[PDB]
């Protein structure tokens, strides 16, 4: 069976005091890290602070990793550097980086190759916009997005996929647990037909839309949804209840 | 003017190499009131580097977000840097202009955010080989500087860096005399836009290839007030470069 994966994407948020208060509440929740992956993604400069405050049961990672190795690349964090610091996870291809920072499908591929070459576990994001879904091209876009990097996957416990319904984020539309499941089933079929049936049943596929304390249990209930990449709700203390649904 | 020597470690370093490198840096005795020395480690190394370096050394980060706090995955805001007492930020580095789509407007917005949050900024600019061969050095630098220069309210807190991109990775050399004439022109740009006393106050650093041999010939020039050092800042011999500014 697939080990459930609950991830906190703090994005560009937090202070030293707020993280101190939030990580304390997180630590009050008791769980087994061998049956459940719970990962926190703070700002890079908050990593050391966050890793020191969170108990060993919690996994940690960074929100981006360089497509370049060590060298003359100002502002970059290489996969080499991350591994030396024992950073376990990286987020690759988040919609906000594709939208605001020119991150292409090829950047996503180069980042994944760098991460897996350096023994990093990768959380890889993808999803279609509103205009793409209205043109009935949901599967076509996601297939193009997944096939950009899927051949690089050597271990299917170490690569975690995240579907982002960009058609239901900021647009004013809602994505039901059923509508997410239908895409998740397609993603697993894409993995199956390109990598194998056993590999597709190994790989975790998360829902990376608006997840809160109310809908998390109805989302995790679906057969092909193995967890979430949580945004705004992971900045609140009630994030422990979202972890409770996958327990 | 107070001299300013900066170590841009770029995308380099391990935990062990940094503790070895910082220890050798700690060996050098200088007065931080007479000379600014700033180390810019990778973001995930910042806390490690700050703990190991003695308080005489200033520290900073190699990039800062144009956005404030919010839904911007992978970004470090100026607000977050201020809360961590990160003193300095690098803005407009050629490598981020080249590989990461960073434009003059991004630089402006980054300087806007940094100054609002009481951060000190090391702002980079410079022309390509094509631009120099077309004799457009002054035109390009005027536009690059005028993109942000009006935002400076404190001329000790904003530091300019000239990167001669025509000399980096091409096979052509930049002389201290060539660097001086550009630095003089940059100061003339600041004078026309901000004032005479302000241009006399602002530090302008050479951001090309600096090592233990050329540093003293560069810093002796009247309009070059220090360096942004790349590769040579990764060696223990970086102390000799700091010594040339002493």
């Amino acid at each position: 069976a697939r080990k459930y994966f609950v991830a906190a994407n703090w994005k560009c948020n937090g202070t030293l005091e707020s993280i101190k208060s939030l990580t304390n509440s997180f630590n009050n929740l008791d769980f087994d890290p061998s049956k459940l992956d719970v990962v926190v993604f703070p700002v890079s400069v908050h990593y050391d602070h966050t890793r020191k405050l969170l108990q060993s049961k919690f996994s940690t990672g960074i929100q981006n990793v360089s497509k370049f190795g060590n060298g003359s690349y100002t502002g970059e964090v290489s996969a080499e550097i991350a591994k030396d610091l024992n950073i376990e996870y990286v987020i690759i291809g988040h919609s906000e980086r594709r939208k605001y920072f020119h991150e292409t499908d090829e950047d996503v591929r180069e980042k994944l190759q760098a991460s897996l070459k350096n023994n990093l576990k990768a959380v890889v994001c993808f999803g279609e916009s509103l205009e793409q879904r209205e043109q009935n091209k949901t599967i076509e876009v996601i297939t193009k997005q997944v096939k950009a990097f899927v051949d690089l996957i050597d271990n299917f416990d170490n690569v975690i996929l995240v579907y982002e319904p960009l058609w239901a984020i900021g647009t004013g539309k809602t994505a039901t647990p059923e509508q997410a499941q239908l895409v998740h089933k397609e993603i697993r079929k894409i993995v199956k037909d390109t990598c194998g049936e056993k590999q597709a049943n190994q790989i975790r596929i998360l829902y990376g839309g608006s997840v809160n304390t109310e809908n998390c249990s109805s989302l995790i209930q679906q057969e092909d949804i193995d967890g979430f990449l949580v945004g705004n709700a992971s900045l609140k203390e009630s994030f422990v209840d979202i972890i409770k649904s996958a327990m």
